[PDB]
């Protein structure tokens, strides 16, 4: 769910996943996709196109269990889908950390996000 | 859209929208309702349940057209659905006006979203 997302965000990142991530650019937090921004719009791109795969759980409401190991996120039991989904939020996580170096504050809180071009198909 | 709803609240409140709504308590921005935090949470509660009513298109991609006239939204649509759309958006605007004096910042940022309390129907 959002919870399990946003704390494995703070996790990685140190940062608040709401404030950074919850509008930015043309693919994170609300919305659909659009054409990246930068590369963490990229990554929540990449992390939208992985929720469609996704079959018997709902990436937006359902709760799974992981764990913070040796500063790792490690995804625990679950079943099938809840395990996917619980990959898909740990890549966009790590993903999100390692391009903090480009993050752009102007992409922050952007309700312009209809303007975004429309994305490729995933 | 997002982009009408946003502007919206821009123009009545003077606060950018992404940032002091995006993910504002158990109803502002990203995800469903739940138990409405304060005065400015059930605005967006109110919100939400009028886009139930909606029938014909679709709230948060459909762009329309609404002026500002004497400080005042002024919706300009002879389309039903995007006329109730407007008049949705523009409600939801007046009330976070009305209740800024309650505001707080600390429900900023809930990625914690899916621990509010169930919302009751519509
Ligand atoms: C707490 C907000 C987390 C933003 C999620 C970013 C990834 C996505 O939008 O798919
Ligand atoms: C970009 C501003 C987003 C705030 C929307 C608040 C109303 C709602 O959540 O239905």
């Amino acid at each position: 769910s959002l919870f399990e997302l946003g704390k494995m965000i703070l996790q990685e990142t140190g940062k608040n996943p709401a404030k950074s991530y919850g509008v930015y650019g043309c693919n994170c937090g609300v919305g659909g996709r659009g054409k990246p921004k930068d590369a963490t719009d990229r990554c929540c791109y990449v992390h939208k196109c992985c929720y469609k795969k996704l079959t018997g759980c709902d990436p937006k409401k359902d709760r799974y269990s992981y764990s913070w190991k040796d500063k790792t996120i490690v995804c625990g039991e679950n079943n099938s889908c809840l395990k996917e989904l619980c990959e898909c939020d740990k890549a966009v996580a790590i993903c999100l950390r390692e391009n903090l170096d480009t993050y752009n504050k102007k992409y922050r809180y952007n309700y312009l996000k209809p303007f975004c071009k429309k994305a490729d198909p995933c």
